[PDB]
């Protein structure tokens, strides 16, 4: 009865364990066991008397961890059958209905043990037990052999998104429940996201250069493999190749056209020469990560980028969320980038402000002032410290020239672009009351980005991301059918609530047909508009740009912000992860632009 | 559907409330707090449209904290409200608790508690869910808990506790979210009679032993709790034969010199000063005091709660069946339960069963018995009164408790002998040991152990168990548990045969040398049995005693081991408790005495 995720294709792609309960009959019960729970407790005052008494709870008994019961606990902490448990175990077991958490092997091991050696003494005493069995169970480990109960093996991020959502907003519950939760998460454009994503983070990674083996004289058993990348242990150093030992006791050899590309990384704006042997790549006893091909007959040296990067596509019609990718890959941690990560926007932000001057009026063949600028004390200056005067709003919006934005900002005003930026997704403590929100130093995250560049791509509606398209409960009723706010209700028939208009129709195509000259003028589609975004030092490198039918917003930064480098821009590292996701998720379907 | 503790007569005592969880429709439930839901998180991806769509599946199941399982169960449990009744800050309070149910809780974390739901209302401010009067309104307004009491124990304390104490020991929390039907053996007539006998016994004693002073001085008197019929009350005027005291109600009474000229100080254990001749000998202002009413009202007297702790166990005999329960002066002091938890050594109270052991060996109340010094290798056991009798018969020995005489039978009986014997009445191997002192009663030992004990003369040799519940029903009526007891005569009722652990006419000739001893050497009634115990210094004062239906064992004593006073015995101390239970227990009921078989 566990909660079940689907993609929107039906495949189930994650399964969540919530409390778990597997009753027993009494006579399936093995003595010992019946015996370490006659043997936890002093006295009974209810011995024969406790046995009667203990057949109406050993199934409801809460034994910590979700367990409910013996044989919940028998499978949560060892993942064995009540009939697979050792004397040891079973005593484990029986301490724990007293406090469950204060008992618990997990969370208070010397505790636990101080309890579970006591009863199996008591149980000595009794008679219950041998001296040698005694002897044994006492002498035995904690042995704890927990099975995971989170199923989400095929697209980590999507079952993440899911669970940790649920338990956000209506706590561990949510779980319980047993319910089938039906995404809008398309399983094609997930699979192609994860790719693209590992791909653009991997590219930037090489170019940056190699940063040495993770490890150097520790177990290669403390290691585990992720990203098609597999730990292993360097054994011998030749010349133009190496040997490594893998997780499974086999021997490769990486030769030169597998490590070559191997300068060495001295910062994020220089890398060393090439590397002329393999001893200045690796030394014997390093823990190196290695990637066969499809036929496993060749091996080459990777790394794990140290960068990361974020996708999220949503339909801007609806909100729907396509597919979402919150780092490079889900076994480093479960954070999800798309979701809390919390950065900068930059230039990405400028289209929503230049959108602005357009509702009052201006077109983007309008004449704005690229000139020195100075408010208050503070002298907002363009990135290539050059001024171009008289120009037109959409060259001025190509260039990301910070200068026209301030102008534009007062213009249109603070609090008529605070709004908006609030309209557009936006959260309203994290958009300053200050003249540097046209340059994208407020916070935001990606799905806030991806939500606001929809305005452009469904002709100036509002719509809310959402990844609930169903939920069935465990006996087969929908409980639960999404009824999202559409831009264009007639476009689903290619239907009841209408999206608010957020921008004139006007304005949005536009704005759309700006984003789409920018894209233009540097794949083979004509119905795409895009903005890439640089923040300060080059801390983050973003990419927001759509068709019709879909809205994608890529990211690529450190987690602590350190620079990706002078050359690092939105265009560079950001737009290749976008250009392949898009090119492949968009493949054979016709020109989709604005209505 | 909570557990609920019933007596003997099927009368309801105790309800204890588990989980708790009260479903509602949703179209019952006010926007207001909806809102207040969705102003809960910064964002959802399910302006907050879905979200409200999905509550309305989550609304009755949320785990909101402290048993609470859904909105109504919140409301109830925080603040005894229908969620109708809830204003817009406790609503933003309850929908600020799903996320982290313990890090936000008002009773454990209020500083938490109170950042997160103005926080709450803030978003609902921001949302427009809310105008900034009703904001400023809810942001001002304090926590305001009114939490219910879910656990109603206030008949027979000590005998709900047993029950609800007794099944989370052994089977946890979810015993009490069974919603079952505990039907005891609790005899509400006489656990009333135990009450109130216990009450007036350590009440006795406390007062023989002088004033102690005023429980606490100078300290905020809502931390105080009125029980034994004594209140708490602070002096706030002390005159020359009167004082003025504030009561819990915000009343003020006046205790004239009548309920205050008894206050001898208290010197020690074995000392009282000169009575009092004005008010400022007993109290000051500002001093916490415990006064007690009349039958109406009209005057209120001193009275203090005693230090000195006591118990009282009656068990029936033939099957174990715990009766009367009486764990402490009252369970609104201590909760703690010293029939069924206080380990105390027996003294004089274990020799009954030594020199029971004795007649199995072929001697009779009557067979000559040496009380006169005796050197066990480096050990030299000694008379308390530091007196020899000589030569004497073993009723004499055991009436007047001769040590040496104790000694002597137990070289006799063997030592093993005689701990096999204590551990047929729940005595762990453990806390007996392999030596002669034994003999004097220095095993620590339970109340509840010693009734058990005692039951074996009563009923003839036999070895029962002490069981409080007859029967368990669920919460559907149906009988899911009945208690299946070893009976010492079966007939005398009906299945399990209860082992032997005495000689028939060993338990018999013991039964009537403790019969001697309670109508000889100290209520109408001479189908009685009994024996004292003073442990030395007087560390404890005991007295043992049955009829053929009921066992009780009283105990009197410090819970941190000191003297009850040189004066202090089992006959003066422990005694008097027994006697007005067993009095009152058996009052209207036929002789009943052990029967004899060869
Ligand atoms: C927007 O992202 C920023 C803006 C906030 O200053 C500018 C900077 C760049 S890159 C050009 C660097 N200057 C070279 N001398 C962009 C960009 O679109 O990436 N816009
Ligand atoms: C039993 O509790 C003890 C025995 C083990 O020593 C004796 C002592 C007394 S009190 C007699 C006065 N002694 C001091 N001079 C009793 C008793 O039961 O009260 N039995």
């Amino acid at each position: 009865k566990p909660l079940q995720v689907y993609t929107a294709d039906n495949q189930l792609i994650a399964e969540y364990g919530g409390k778990l309960s597997i009753p027993v009959e009494y006579k399936q019960i093995p003595p010992n066991f019946i015996h370490a729970f006659l043997a936890a407790e002093d006295s009974s005052f209810f011995n024969l008397s406790k046995e009667d008494i203990l057949s109406l709870y050993v199934n409801k008994i809460f034994l910590g961890k979700n367990a409910y019961g013996i044989a919940a606990a028998a499978k949560i902490y060892y993942n064995k059958s009540i009939n697979e448990l050792s004397i040891a175990q079973m005593a484990m077991i029986a301490g724990l209905p007293k406090a469950p958490s204060k008992y618990n092997p997990v969370v208070n091991p010397e505790r636990a043990l101080e309890r579970r050696n006591w009863i199996l003494g008591r149980m000595l005493q009794l008679g219950y037990i041998s001296q040698a069995e005694y002897q044994k169970a006492v002498a035995e480990p904690i042995n704890l052999n927990m099975p995971n109960r989170d199923l989400n093996n095929i697209h980590p991020y999507a079952g993440e998104m899911v669970r940790s959502e649920l338990v956000k907003h209506f706590g561990e519950q949510a779980i319980d429940s047993g319910y089938k939760v039906y995404t809008t998460i398309n399983a094609k454009r997930q699979a192609i996201a994860e790719k693209a994503v590992q791909d653009g983070l991997e590219a930037y990674d090489r170019r940056h250069g190699w940063r040495g083996a993770e490890a150097h004289d520790k177990p290669l058993s403390e290691f585990r493999a992720y990203a098609n990348t597999y730990p292993a242990q360097v054994t011998k150093v030749n010349s133009s190749s190496f040997e490594a030992l893998m997780q499974d006791g086999s021997t490769v050899t990486v030769q030169w056209s597998g490590m070559s590309w191997a300068r060495p990384y001295r910062n994020a704006n220089s890398v060393g020469a090439a590397p002329s042997r393999a001893s200045q790549i690796v030394k014997v006893k390093d823990i190196v990560r290695l990637r066969p091909n499809e036929a496993k007959t060749a091996w080459s040296l990777v790394q794990v980028p140290k960068v990361q990067g974020q996708l999220i596509a949503i339909n801007p019609n609806d909100g729907s969320i396509e597919a979402i990718v919150g780092g490079y890959n889900f076994y480093q941690s479960k954070f999800n980038r798309a979701l809390q990560g919390w950065r900068q926007p930059g230039s990405t932000i400028k289209p929503f402000l230049y959108a602005l001057a357009l509702e009052r009026g201006m077109t983007p063949y309008s004449m704005v002032n690229d000139s020195p600028i100075t408010i208050g004390k503070w002298t907002p200056k363009n990135s290539d410290g050059r001024y171009l005067g008289m120009i037109p709003l959409r060259r001025a919006l190509y260039l990301s020239r910070n200068t026209v934005s301030v102008r534009l900002l007062q213009t249109v005003g603070i609090e008529r672009t605070r709004q908006l930026f609030m309209d557009f997704g936006l959260q309203e403590d994290q958009i300053p009351r200050n003249y540097t929100i046209a340059l994208g130093t407020p916070q935001v995250l990606p799905i806030q980005m991806a939500t606001g560049y929809a305005t452009f791509a469904n002709g100036g509606y509002r719509v809310q991301p959402h990844f609930i398209q169903r939920i069935e409960d465990a006996y087969g009723k929908v409980i639960y059918e999404a009824k999202p706010e559409y831009a264009c209700i007639p476009c689903i028939n290619a239907q009841y609530r209408q999206a608010q208009r957020i921008l004139k129709s006007s304005s949005a195509y536009d704005m759309a047909n700006i984003l789409r000259d920018v894209i233009e003028h540097g794949i083979g589609r004509s119905d795409l508009g895009g903005k890439t975004g640089t923040t300060n030092d080059a801390k983050d490198a973003w990419f927001a740009g759509f068709n019709g039918k879909l809205v994608t917003v890529t990211w690529v930064g450190f987690d602590q912000p350190t620079t990706l480098g002078r050359r690092e821009y939105g265009g560079i590292a950001a737009l290749p992860i976008w250009i392949n996701f898009m090119g492949q998720a968009l493949q054979g379907t016709p020109a989709a632009w604005v209505r």
